[PDB]
Formats: structure tokens, C-alpha cells, sequence
């Protein structure tokens, strides 16, 4: 049994909401969830937290732009700000806990935020994990990542059932999928959400290329990668892994079946034990 | 410790000649090697075999055209007919062991003729483990694969050395090289294995089309595959285990580092742990 | 030993500062940087200025929109009125001089100003030299010109650094890499150069193709070109420099190796004895 | 003034029948002639011989299936073969001469055999440079090389003149000539020489793919090779020279005007020194 504390805590300019969880004496790992409406931390991690606080530091915060975190006084036009906030909000964060290296692990969004971070500051992390990560360049956008991108043209709740739906392999049988979606579909739709979310979205939509790490730069990195996608994943593409998967110094890929976007959730019953291996060791 | 036995065995109208190993009660495995001058199951997998052993009933054998396996009267020009009789060979091999239901491997040409074993007697076997296969259609065929083929028109030592080398990621450390190498090479040559081996990669080469499991048939296949790729394999492209992957019924695809076409002795350190545990449950 | 003169000079309409040095009575060349945050013509040629100074008299102008030159009043939304103001500060220049004819020598943006220079006032200019050149078309651009143009999204000094690496080939040795990066990135900050800086890269992204020379008229330029571009060059594709050295009447193409996009900084070894006898005869 | 030795040596199997010059004391560089009806070392090297020998000992073998050199028995069907040949005629001819290590240099299918060499045996070679090579990727074969090696299907003079001019940038011009033509038309209709020269060309045209070097090859070559390509080379496009200059460990690119497929010809004006230099150093 494990306690999940989760509150706010200073991460620099400004303050993030966190889950931590696990004995401040073992590794780090920094999990970073991915974007959409409604996400947040707890959404992306909450579930497996206790298995990884069994050896590790957990710390899972709320991206800036999402959750309780601070957010910004403006709101930036160009996506690359906000992933410019969100590697200065995880560094503060690891400052203020006084940790010096930590495993980081990043979903789709977050792998963006994760390749950004080990890119400017390698030193600081040891061994990384991406799953249906985006900081690659993309075939052919599939239709259900057009129709995420312009959910607020059309905020309604079936629409955003769907959404969801297409977020896992198996809908009907993903435990806590309609209180998910409920629950979820409030917040996003809050004023001050819809509000900052509209103009992020925008900023995700023409205007990701720029989020692409050079194939130099991947073939640099010192870390040892391990790649994750579901051989199902509706919103991102494999051609991302492939790509990270071809130019990175030391990587390996994994495709899980019977799994959609969030592998962590719907095959962490081999994902898991890998993770451990591949931090433990 | 474990004892081999490589012996003749009667599989039908030729006979094969077959490595060995386990006790019989426990399940079967059969370890289908690639093609290539002087290909053979030894080569392929005796260092890998006690492993497998210890939990399993091991058999690998010589396929027909290599080793010391039964050679055909008359010599097909035709690459399937070279298939077909494989095809036989393994299940006549399966019949004089008694083994009704067995777990299969096969890696680069011996994956063609696993695909084609489960297509045609689903279920003779349980469960299905692929490496760098070519049962797939290939995106263009790799300078190294090419120069493979047409090995006979000048079948000097150095060529064929710098042939063997781009198998594996790193030559100069693997153990056993210079003399897989020099021993191969003199084999490669017999006036009867050239023979046979010329005719085989003419056949190989340009007419392997035909070798294309139909996708339509890959996602009706009820076994679970493992599919297998070294991010450094010069040989067989990834494409090949991408298609396979894409379309089977239940797959999963684990592409390792600092692997080259030859996996399973490459990284046995990765995959050895990966096969008990597909095959085991 | 050469002293080099650094001041305002009046280059017509707008004043230029530039970087002079050398016997006004030897031929004249005119060295134009690229472009960039920071960018300025003491960055680009100080270093390799004393070497043709020996020979030539050497004329190096911050060209508008960079350095300390005069600053138009309105700043124009279209690149092409910024290239046209660059040209008319040159020959305003060279009329200043009273340089009737001079050889040019252009780097990667100020090789698009180069080319129009040569194509307007072809009595003007003898022989020319273009390195990592941008006036044509680019197959793809690469990550890093993208995110090269995106900087002032995320002006930070971690991003910076990373930018500037990516322009040699290897930042580690490269002599004054930390202070360059230091210095340039308090210039390229500071909120009046931020602020014409931000107008520039937003008309060279979605702008660039009106920079495009028409082969047409590469094919009549009666100069003698050398083309150079550096093997690792991650900012230029080699795309550009084989269409100019394709459709020239009279071109050289001289591909450097262990060489970025500031090939004069990096293999001055090879460019400077190359460029004096490419001037001298 | 330097004194050319041309005779027949003993180089292993088959003996070689070579231009010799310079004193055996200098370093040694060994000249590789490209293919075509009548083509032979003396063609291809003479007229800059002696400028090499000044510095370097020279050797210029007419490689098997040219010139005066000893033909094989029986007449190989596969390109392979013959290239095979050549390794081994190479090797064995800086044997006999007690060279142990020699620069090479390589024109279009000299190119291919230089490429096979210093990859068999990379410690007996220095310094490389190649010109309109071809041991690379063709985007589409030009009309004037399909023209070539179809010759025997029209083996008139005419034709010929036309073939030979093709090769150069300014046949008008070019000293030699029709000298040139009507002596090597001579001797490409030798009932002999066209007869092996016909199957040469039917094994060169459909067979030329297994000629390309893979790049991971090109890659691990450890010395520096200096490529050389006429802008108006009309038999070899420039993109094999290109494809090479991608993928070696260590390379540059030179494209020189006004000059052909004859580049050590054309331009020895600029292209002597630069081997000079690249030797020398």
C-alpha cells in the first residue's frame, strides 16, 4: 500500500499541481501525460503510480496549460512556448526537490516535452521511455487527431465520447471509461479551460512541425531510449516511433497489441515489468 | 548441462538431418534457420539449444537444400517447390517424433516457411516466434542482399567474408567469427553444395514475390506471433516484419539494439527471457 | 599584421557599419553574412578578415536589419523589400568606396542578396563565391532552419546554444562557441533587435520561395561562381547549392567535409587558398 | 623529362600488361581505366603520367578484359566475375612489384574496382580519389550510356565518333580526337576484342546493380577519398559521385566546369594539383 500525496509545490515562475508518491531515498521518474482536452496527470498516471512508487520517487505534475497548475499570465500563439514553460516547469520542479538526475518517462505530448528536456538538459536524466511520443514528424495526420484538434468547434458530449473512445483499443471494456469521459467533459468545457485550451489547440494545429527533434540531435543523445507504441494507437501514428526508433544512439521499440494511445493504461501488464527492467538495471 | 544429439531422422520422402535436444515430454520447439552459402541449423542455433532445451523438446533441422539433410533427385527452379518440400520435410519430421502440436521459430527464410506451416496445418503449432522474417513484401531489396545472391560469380574468401560480417552489428567482437567464416567457405565451395546453392539463389532472386503471405491471410492466422527485428539488420529490412506485424491477427513486434540479422545469437541476452515467456504461457 | 577599420559609412538612404580593411588600392571584395539571431558581419568573416586584407581591400557591411546599421523606419512585411534594401545599401556603398567593380562573396542569406546584386548591376561585380547559399529551392527544410525561424517563441538561453551548435559541425572545439553564444544572445534579446528580428523571420518563413533565382537567369550570368557548401551543413540542404552549380554558365562546386553552415570559420584551411586563387587569377 | 616502361608483369593468375613510370622509391599511386570498346590504360592515363612520376611511382594496369593484359579462359557471364578478376589482377600486380601499401585512383568503372579493393583489402591502400565513378546508385541511366553499351548491335564508325564525343565536354577541341576514334575503332572490332567486349557489356547492362558499395560499407572506409565529376559528365550523372560523397567516413566533392566524362583529361589543370596535394599530404 502506497499514499499518493498531491498538492501544489514550486517549480520556478510558476507553481505546479503534482501527484508524488514512493520514498524521496529511491531514483526519480518524472511522468509527463499528454494533451486533449480535459488531461491531466492523474488521468494519465494515477493508476500505475503505486507499482512505480514501490522503488522509485514518483513525481507526476499537471503540465502547464493543464490541471491545477499555474498558468500564465499570457497565453502564447506559438506551440513552442508552451513547451518552453513546461521544460522550465519540470526542471524547477526537480530543483525544488533536490533532485539532481531522475528516469523520465513522457505520453505522446509529454514525449515531446521529454525529448526537449533531455535535449537541453542531458545531464539531469538517466534512462527515458516514450510512448506514442510526438517530437517526430507525422506521415499523414489521421482523422481522429483533426477532429481532437477541433473539439471546441463542436463541444458537445457524444462528440467527446467518441473522443475519448478513440483514446483506447477497447472502449467498451476500459474500466472507468464513461466516468472518465463525464467527468472529464466538465472540465473541459469550464470557461477558463475552453479558454486556454481553445488557443493551445490552435497553436497544436499548424505549428507542430516545429516540434520535430533533428535526426542530429536524436543521434546524439547519450540516454538509452525505449520506445513504446500500441499497434492500435488511432491518434498518433507509429511513423513517430519509427522515426525516433531510426535516428536515436540507443533505442529500442516495443508495439503492444490489443492497445490503443494509452498503453500505460491498457497493457501495463507487460509495459510494467519492462519499465522496471529498464530503470532498475 | 545438456547433451545434443545431431542425427539423421526419417521425415517423409527425404530425410533430414536434425539437431536434438530436451526431454521429449515437455514441449516442442522447432528452429527453422535462414538461408544464405553454407546455411545450416547448427550454425543458426546450437548455441542458443541448451537453453531452449532445458523446458523444451529442441529440434532443428537442415533444411532441405542445406546441410546434410537429403538432397532432391532434381533440382526446382522454382523458389516454392524449394518451400513445399520444407514444408513436408518439417511435418514428416514432426510425424516421426510423434509431436501433434509443437511451438515454432524461424528467422529470415526459415520465417517464409513458418508462415507458410501455420497457413497450411494451424494447428500443428501453438505458438509462432519470427526474426528479421521474409515471408513479406520488401521496399527495395538492401545492396547487401543483392550481393548475397550473387555470391557464386565470384566466390572468393574476402567477399565472402565481408558477406558474413554484414549478418551481425559487430563483427570484430563476435565470438566464433573468422572461424563461421573460414569453416563455411569451405563448404560454400563443395562442388555439390555449389551445385544446389546456385540453382537456390537464382531461384531466391527474382521470383521471392511469390513468397508474399496475402495480407488477408496474416489477419486470419489465430496464433500468437512475437516478431523479432535487429534496428541494425543489413540484410532483411524492417518493412518485411512492419507488414507482418500490420496485418497479422495477434502480433507484437520488438525491434532490439546492437543487433544485426542474427538475433538470436545477437541479443539471446533480450530475447532468450522474451521466448520462455511467450512460449511458457 | 592588419588593422580593420569598424565604423558607420554612407551607404546611400541607410548608413551601414561596417568592417573595413586592406590597401584601397588593391581589387575590391565585399563579404556578406547570413542571417539569424545576433547575426552580424563581425561574426561572420573577423576571424579570416585579416588573411584577405593581405591581398584585397575588404568590405564587410552589417546588412539591414542586422548589426549596428541604420534601421529602416517602417519594417516591411515582405523579405524580398528587406533583399532589395540590402542591394541598394551594397552598391550605396561601393559608390561611397568609389569601387567600380568588386568581387563578392555571399553566406547563406547574404548569398541571396549576392545573386541579385550580380543579377541588377552585373558590370559591377567580378568574380563571385557563394557558401551554404539560400537563393534556391530547398527540397524540405530541415528541423533545424524551422527551428531557426521559431526562435523568439521560446528566447531562451539553453534553446539559443543549441541553435547556434547547429550551425558547425563540431561546436565542442569550435573556438569562441560559448562567448559567441553568450554575447549574440544578449544582442539577439535585446527588445529593439528582438523586435526587428521578430518582423524578419516571420517574412523569411512562408516567403522565401519569391528568393528563388530563375534558372533562366543563372544560366546568363556571366560571372565565374564557386560554390561551396559544407558536408554537415544542417541549416542548408545541399539542394541549393547543386541547383545554382546546375544552372550557372560558369560554376564550381566544392563540397567540404568535417564542415557546417560556416564553412569560412571551419575549413578556412581549404576556402582560403581556394578563394585568393579564385580572386587572384 | 620521365621514360614510360610499358610491358607485360607477372600479377598473379592472370598477367597485366601496364604502364610504369617514376622511381620505385617514391610512394606508389595506381591508375584504374574506365570500360568501353577500345578503352585501355594508355587512353585513359598516358598524357598525365609523367607528371605523376615526378613525385609518385606510377603503375597503370589495362585490366583484365582490356588491353593487352591476359584474358581468362573461359568468359565470365556476371559483371562480379570480372570485377573479381581485376581485385585479384590489382593485388597481385603490387605483389610481384613489392608494394605493400599504394594510393589508388579510379575512373567511372575503375571506380567500382577501386571501391572493391580498398574495402578487401583497406590496409595495402592510402590516399583514394575517384572520378565519374560508379560503384553507386543510378537515378536513370542516361541515353548515352544505353548507347554505349548497345554498340556492337551498330558497330560503325559514325556511331563510334558520336560515342567517343559524348565522353568529353568540347570534343571539337580536344587534342586527339579522331586519332583517338579511328584507332580505338580498330581495335574495338578485333574479332577478339569484340568478342569478349560484347558479353562484357551484356553482363554490364542488367547486372550493374550488384556493383553498388552498401553505405554501411561507405561508412566505415577509413580513408579519405577525394571524388571528383565533370559538370558535364553525359555518361555517369552526377549522382553517383554524390551518393558516395553522402555515405563515406571520409570524403569531399569537387565538380569541375567545362569538363566530361574524361575529367583527369579535360581538367588536369586544376584537378593535377589537387591529387597532388592530396597524395603529397
Amino acid at each position: 500500500t502506497v499514499e499518493i500525496i498531491e498538492k501544489r509545490f514550486p517549480s520556478g515562475t510558476l507553481a505546479s499541481h503534482a501527484l508524488v508518491a514512493g520514498d524521496p531515498q529511491s531514483p526519480a521518474v518524472v511522468l509527463l501525460h499528454g494533451a486533449g482536452p480535459g488531461a491531466h496527470a492523474a488521468s494519465n498516471w494515477r493508476p500505475i503510480i503505486p507499482d512505480l512508487a514501490e522503488n522509485f520517487f514518483v513525481v507526476a505534475p499537471d503540465l502547464i496549460g493543464f490541471g491545477q497548475s499555474e498558468y500564465p499570465e499570457t497565453y502564447p500563439g506559438h506551440i513552442m512556448s508552451w513547451v518552453g514553460m513546461r521544460v522550465e516547469q519540470i526542471l524547477g520542479l526537480m530543483n525544488h526537490f533536490g533532485i539532481e538526475k531522475s528516469h523520465i518517462v513522457g505520453n505522446s505530448m509529454g514525449g515531446a516535452v521529454t525529448l526537449q528536456l533531455v535535449v537541453e538538459a542531458p545531464e539531469r536524466f538517466d534512462k527515458v521511455a516514450l510512448m506514442g511520443s510526438v517530437g517526430a514528424p507525422m506521415n499523414a495526420r489521421p482523422p481522429e487527431l483533426a477532429r481532437l484538434l477541433a473539439f471546441y468547434a463542436d463541444p458537445r458530449l457524444t462528440p467527446y465520447r467518441e473522443l475519448i473512445h478513440s483514446f483506447v483499443y477497447d472502449p467498451e471494456n476500459f474500466p472507468g471509461m464513461e466516468e472518465i469521459v463525464k467527468s472529464r467533459f466538465e472540465v473541459a468545457n469550464d470557461p477558463e479551460v475552453r479558454r486556454i485550451q481553445e488557443v493551445m489547440f490552435e497553436s497544436m494545429k499548424a505549428g507542430m512541425e516545429s516540434l520535430v527533434i533533428p535526426p542530429a540531435t536524436l543521434g546524439r543523445l547519450p540516454h538509452d531510449v525505449l520506445v513504446f507504441h500500441g499497434r492500435q494507437d488511432r491518434i498518433v501514428p507509429l511513423d513517430t516511433s519509427l522515426y525516433l526508433t531510426k535516428h536515436l544512439k540507443h533505442a529500442e521499440l516495443v508495439v503492444l497489441d490489443r492497445c490503443g494511445h494509452w498503453a500505460q493504461l491498457e497493457r501495463w501488464d507487460a509495459m510494467g515489468p519492462m519499465l522496471m527492467e529498464h530503470f532498475r538495471a
